RNA sequence: UGACC
C-alpha cells in the first residue's frame, strides 16, 4: 500500500504551500490588529491558488510526474498526512513567535525545578534521543 | 518540477496577499497596497524559512526532477521512509510535540544558555549543538543544570 | 541532494 508514494509527497508541495499562505495572511492581518474571519481569509487564498496552480496545468504537471514516478517504482496514507501536518503545525507556531529554536528544544527535552535546590533538571524526551541515534553536534 | 515548486510557492504568497488586501477592502478598512504587501511578504518569507517548510518542498520537487533523470535513489528513499513501521508513530510523536505549543519561559532560558539550534543548508530538521560534557551527560540519563550557571549566561 | 521541530 505504498504505491503511491511519490504521488503523496507530491500532493503536499502544493498542500503545505496553501497552508503556509493562509498562516501568512491570517497572521499578519492578526499582527495589524484587524480582526477577521479565518474561514473567509482561508476561502479568499484557495480561490486565488486555486485558480493559478488547478488552471495552469502546474498541478496536474507536477502529479502526472509523481505517477510516472510511481509506476517506474512499482500503508502510506497515514504517513504523509503527518507529514503535512508537520509543516502545517511548524509555520502556524513560526507566525506567533515561536521560532525553530524555540520548537526543537522544547520538543527534545523536558525541563525540571528541582524542589529544595536552586538548580533544574534536563532530561532527553524520544525525539531527542532518536537524534542522538542520528546526528548532533559536540 | 524544482522551478514549478518555485513557483507553486511564490503563487502562494500572491494569495496570501490578495486574501489580506482582498479582506480589508471588503470590510470598509483603508490600506495602502505596498503596506500590506510588505507585511505579507516578511510574515511569508520568515513562516517558509523559519519553519523549515520551504527547504521541504524545494527538496522534494528536486527528488522527483531527480527520479525523471532515471535516479531514483532518492524516490526509493521517500517510498521506504512513508513506509517504515514506525513513520506513522515518528510523525504523531513530532507533531503532538509541535500542537502542545500552541509558558516555556523558564524553559527556555535553562536550555537556550546549555543548548544552540543549528541547520545543515537545504535541510527542513535541526541540528543541536553542545559540549562533549553535556552531550555525554545527557547520553547517560537526566542532567542538573544549575540556576547559576543559566544566569551565568543571560 | 526534503526525510523532521
Amino acid at each position: 500500500g505504498s504505491m503511491e508514494s511519490t504521488q503523496q509527497m507530491a500532493v503536499s508541495i502544493i498542500n503545505s504551500s496553501f497552508e503556509a499562505a493562509v498562516v501568512a495572511a491570517t497572521s499578519a492581518l492578526e499582527n495589524m490588529g484587524i480582526e477577521y474571519d479565518y474561514q473567509d481569509i482561508y476561502s479568499r487564498v484557495k480561490n486565488k491558488f486555486d485558480f493559478v496552480m488547478d488552471d495552469s496545468g502546474v498541478k496536474n504537471n507536477p502529479i502526472g510526474k509523481a505517477i510516472t514516478i510511481d509506476q517506474a517504482l512499482n500503508d502510506t496514507s497515514r504517513p504523509a498526512k503527518l507529514d503535512e501536518d508537520v509543516n502545517k503545525l511548524r509555520m502556524m507556531l513560526s507566525s506567533k513567535g515561536i521560532d525553530q529554536k524555540m520548537r526543537v528544544l522544547n520538543a527534545c527535552f523536558s525541563v525540571k525545578r528541582i524542589p529544595g535546590k536552586s538548580s533544574s533538571i534536563i532530561k532527553c524526551t524520544k525525539l531527542m534521543r532518536d537524534k542522538l541515534e542520528r546526528g548532533e553536534v559536540e
